[PDB]
């Protein structure tokens, strides 16, 4: 359980990194608990692999972001205050009863260097824990296969938000539409991630090719909110556009809610040919509003 070292060399260029809370004792249900852990290379390395280590029935979720500037300094603290101040590029979720994502074989995150992350923030979301057990330390995370062996393909995020949308209350569907067009080499879309919260119905997510749709993924955002794999790996392309649709319920609300607060996330995890690649991208945008008319009607088919 608490208490293998920070850093264990594997061989010349390969080391395992241990990101472990700091035998905290979580009081009180449903609480995110951060720590950090920088870098040991200032040199360009890949991570390859993860490596759960979230005690069986404390632990319901765990997220791993890159970063540049943790939100806090202290040994640990709560997720409330923030992950970190700057842009939260996230690596790596698991939950519970959840289907982990597996990088592929020649896959690896880029991080150190110029460009990419120097800290890992680790989050580990706790159960219900409960009874009497405050005399209990847990060192719950994940540990992190690095290389400095370049990869050939390296994985990254598109992050799709929405940021106009008003969600009028008691109206029972209201849709979040997001689209930008792509404009870079192509990526290679493995898995994927929704975020909202209390409203959201079902977020989906797509590839449009020359007026036709094919599906990246769809979910129920109130499931656990980690990385679900992609079937078979959606190229993306320049000239294509990605959309994303979230479905919110305003029923029960008292007045309009916003994106008291709302998001509509689409985590796009992807994997891009190394001297091409880039670690992250992001629309915020619908530049296509009228295109939705076409929309698939599976990506309004509720998954309760
Ligand atoms: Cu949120």
């Amino acid at each position: 359980e608490c208490l293998i070292g920070p850093v264990t060399p594997l061989d010349a260029s390969d080391f395992a990194l241990d990101i472990r809370m700091p035998g905290v004792t979580p009081k009180e249900s449903d609480t995110y608990f951060c720590m950090s852990m920088r870098l040991p290379v200032d040199e360009e390395a890949f991570v390859i692999d993860f490596k759960p280590r979230a005690s069986m029935d404390t632990v319901h979720h765990m997220l791993l972001f890159g970063c540049n500037m943790p939100s806090s300094t202290g040994s640990y603290w709560f997720c409330d205050e923030g992950t970190c101040t700057d842009k939260a590029n996230i690596l790596y979720a698991w939950a519970r009863n959840a289907p982990p994502t597996r990088l592929p074989k020649g896959v690896g995150f880029r991080v150190g260097g110029e460009t990419g992350s120097k800290y890992f923030v680790l989050q580990v979301a706790y159960g219900d824990i409960s009874a009497f057990r405050d005399n209990h330390k847990d060192c719950s995370g994940v540990s992190v296969h690095l290389t400095r062996v370049p990869q050939p393909l390296i994985a990254g995020m598109y992050l799709m938000m929405s940021v106009d949308t008003v969600i009028p209350p008691g109206e029972k569907v209201v849709n979040a539409d997001i689209s930008c067009q792509y404009k870079m080499y192509p990526m290679h879309v493995f898995a994927y991630r929704v975020h909202t919260h209390h409203l959201g119905k079902v977020v989906s997510g797509y590839r449009v090719r020359n007026g036709q749709w094919t599906l990246i993924g769809r979910q129920n955002p109130q499931l656990p909110q980690a990385f679900y794999p992609v079937e078979h790996p959606v190229d993306v392309t320049f000239g294509d556009i990605l959309a994303a649709r979230c479905v919110f319920t305003g029923e029960g609300r008292t007045e309009a809610t916003h994106i008291s607060d709302e998001m509509c996330n689409l985590y796009i995890m992807y994997y891009m040919e190394a001297k091409y690649a880039l670690s992250f991208m992001t629309c915020t945008k619908n530049v296509a509003p009228d295109m939705f008319r076409t929309i698939p009607a599976e990506a309004n088919i509720p998954i309760p």
